[PDB]
């Protein structure tokens, strides 16, 4: 079911399912996708959880206010939705973009988080190296491609063309990160949020917003506090990891979870970034059984 | 990735299947008939990730030893008991299907600090009636769930159960099939068959339907599983119960009201499934039962 609630003056629209009664878990989507992605993994969670997916403010079927669409922007909003949704904890399922969110909302809110489910995650960058970074040799070459189209999407003038003319972020790198091919009718409700060159402002925003080198400064210190928290954290915590993957490789994966408390790190076996897509069923057993195991000891 | 190693065991030996950290939380993977710790060996890799993951072959079964013994229920406790102190495992999750699920209920009830965890499907309870025996409150299913009955007490029957288990391999070549909703491959299959190459070497495979509690007979054995099912009842430790559409020994409907009834019960609804439910869901189960352990240890 897909629900719509008012937040901040505009709206955003919501996925929900699940008794109610149940603990809440909170999907949380980033570039360029909506809740959308969610779709196959949400009916293999709902046995265990109340489920909601919202659509980020300007993505999906959510409002599209006239507004920067900054990181800060995303905090704001989402946090009103929480409110307005009345939830006073919950566990936390997230992806690029909404892993940076999920762990600020983490570092300001430690009470709320039951545990917190991840993958292809945000971290501050010092270089461009940290970007897609792996160890792996043959991995170096998809690698620096991803850096050159990032370092365009954060050129002025460039970025626009790309983004907000070309389509290129739905077009090119959302298909790019996923294995397989989807269906037509799976890659259809990507599109439909973003008709338009201004309805993309959001989707251009976003890489502008990666922290990278110390830009955004804002988003960099945020960030950088945000995974000092999560480091000094003693919630569970699940983290996934596709092989090569595209953030996140196997083995800084690896690394990652053993440098933090309580989490556990489950291997999906071939993917990249939008993970969803290639292992909805593995993702959503895996949560469940998780948050199941967590409930009954808790 | 995957050791299949051999322990001996009271003068004889069981062979079993080892994969993990050996300083993570101990899962021992306890299959029923006519099966072995084949039977795990796509939910293994998914599982050994967080844990330390154990899958022996029961005595008389897999690449186990087969001597002289009845193969009774109480026969099959004392080694599975016997293989659990030679391997000097202190606690362990249990992960059952089947007769699995028998031994590893009663294992609890008798050592329920053992227990870390369990997790089980398609299991064995004491059944007053032949109607309590793949039970369906289903009118489509009706007629299967009585064939069934049939074929069991066809087993059960003296003389009957031989020309069918021994001589003819029914329990391999028809009763496992018929459980599974997928074809399996010929080299999926064909480890089923090596453990069992003669009549004689079959007789585990006889034994075991011969000592299922059904309308109070073996004695001995539906009263250990009525005194188990008890202490499961009232058991504190976790569980996960999964369940297929529409199950054999377990409806859904029944899945539903036997988790509600339990303490600390996750209910995981897998889809199309009939009894030996790891060959159509493997990834799901150790996907399922891998986040599980995960969490739980996560908050201890
Ligand atoms: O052990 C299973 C699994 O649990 C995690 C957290 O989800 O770690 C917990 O258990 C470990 C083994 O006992 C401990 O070493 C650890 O401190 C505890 O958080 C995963 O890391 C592990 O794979
Ligand atoms: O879930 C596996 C994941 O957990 C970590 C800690 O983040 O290690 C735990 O699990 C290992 C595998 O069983 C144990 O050997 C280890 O002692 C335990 O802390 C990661 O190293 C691992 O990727
Ligand atoms: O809550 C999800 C899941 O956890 C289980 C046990 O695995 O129940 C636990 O959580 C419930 C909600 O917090 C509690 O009411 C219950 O007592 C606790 O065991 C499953 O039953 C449930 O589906
Ligand atoms: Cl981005
Ligand atoms: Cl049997």
């Amino acid at each position: 079911e897909i629900r719509r609630a008012p937040v901040l003056g505009s709206s955003m629209a919501y996925r929900e399912t699940g008794a109610q009664d149940a603990p809440v878990v909170l999907f949380l989507h980033g570039n360029p996708t909506s809740s959308h992605i969610w779709r196959n993994i949400l009916p293999l969670v709902s046995p265990v959880a109340h489920c909601i997916a919202p659509d980020l403010i300007g993505f999906g079927q959510s409002g599209k206010p006239d507004i920067a669409y900054r990181f800060f922007d995303h905090v704001r909003y989402l946090d009103a939705f929480i409110e307005q949704r009345g939830v006073t904890s919950a566990y936390l399922v997230a992806q690029d973009w909404g892993t940076a969110l999920a762990f600020h909302l983490a570092a300001r809110r430690p009470d709320f988080v039951r545990g917190l489910a991840f993958m292809e995650f945000i971290r501050p960058m010092p270089t461009w190296q940290d970007f897609h970074h792996t160890e792996v040799a043959e991995e170096q070459d998809h690698a620096e491609a991803a850096r050159a189209v990032f370092r365009k999407f954060r050129t002025p003038g460039e970025g626009e063309a790309m983004i907000l003319e070309a389509n290129a972020f739905v077009e090119r790198v959302l298909p790019g990160g996923i294995v397989r091919k989807l269906g037509d009718e799976e890659m259809a409700p990507y599109r439909t949020p973003f008709p338009t060159p201004e309805s993309r402002r959001p989707v251009l925003a976003f890489p502008r917003e990666l922290p990278i080198a110390g830009e955004p400064a804002d988003v960099y210190e945020a960030l950088q506090s945000a995974h000092a928290a999560l480091a000094a954290s003693s919630y569970p915590k699940l983290l996934f990891t596709g092989e090569p993957g595209a953030l996140v490789s196997p083995e800084f994966a690896e690394r990652f979870a053993a440098s933090l408390t309580r989490c556990a790190l489950i291997r999906l076996g071939a993917g990249l970034h939008y993970l969803q897509e290639d292992h909805a069923d593995a993702i959503g057993r895996s949560v469940a059984g998780w948050i199941a195991g967590i409930e009954a000891v808790r």
